[PDB]
């Protein structure tokens, strides 16, 4: 799977967890692009069998296509609260998870899954934390 | 992201051989000689570096000071996941992936967590329990 075929994926479980489906034109708004390019790309999802490009229901997903999508949303959730813990500015939040979460294995993402949920266990370790963001003196 | 990965790696072939070569750059990156050439010309124009008559390149004042800081980009972001656990196998493939997405406030933070582990190993122990968990 490619970078922009994850954010595809991403993108149609995300619009079907919402309005209930999705639309050519809703993928391509939400991702800036044209429609050609989206429909170019839906193909290739169809023939590696993420889901079908099919008349009438429209784009519907697959097993597979909803077992990756639903871990692509949940890596895109986790990376969020990862910077987020950590006191990175929340305008730039979503711009450096959507580039990262691409090139990070599951290995690294479990192990950032494991420093969340730490942090997230005792309320005074995110305090330590931010009292050594005040040691810029 | 591909211009800074040159620029990462040439500043390291400079800080080693005390220069860099066209035919070491391409060869790090593992990338046809035409191709780094093609970005020499880039950076030469960008003021980051400079080819000199008889010296090879050389980097300026701006690219010593951009080069400088990808390094420290790249390594903290090894020791960082290094000391979360990640496989060591696994490290150096990500970091050169994740490094270029990252602002520097992010990278600051990051900078943060990882003086927070090192300054005291009852953390670090805790962070393994989970692990376990
Ligand atoms: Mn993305
Ligand atoms: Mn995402
Ligand atoms: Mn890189
Ligand atoms: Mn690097």
């Amino acid at each position: 799977t490619t970078p922009s075929m994850e954010d595809y994926i991403e993108q149609i479980y995300m619009l079907i967890e919402e309005k209930g489906y999705a639309r050519v034109s809703d993928i391509a708004e939400a991702l800036a692009v044209h429609p050609s390019s989206v429909t170019k790309m839906v193909q290739k999802l169809d023939k590696d069998e993420y889901l079908i490009y099919e008349k009438y229901r429209g784009l519907v997903l697959t097993s597979k296509g909803k077992k990756i999508g639903k871990r692509l949303v949940y890596r895109h959730e986790l990376l969020e609260q990862f910077l987020r813990i950590i006191g990175v500015d929340e305008e730039k939040i979503y711009n450096d998870v959507e580039g990262i979460e691409h090139h990070l294995s599951w290995n690294s993402i479990d192990r950032i899954g494991d420093l969340v949920q730490y942090f997230e266990e005792d309320d005074a370790r995110k305090k330590d934390l931010k009292s050594i963001q005040k040691k810029t003196e």
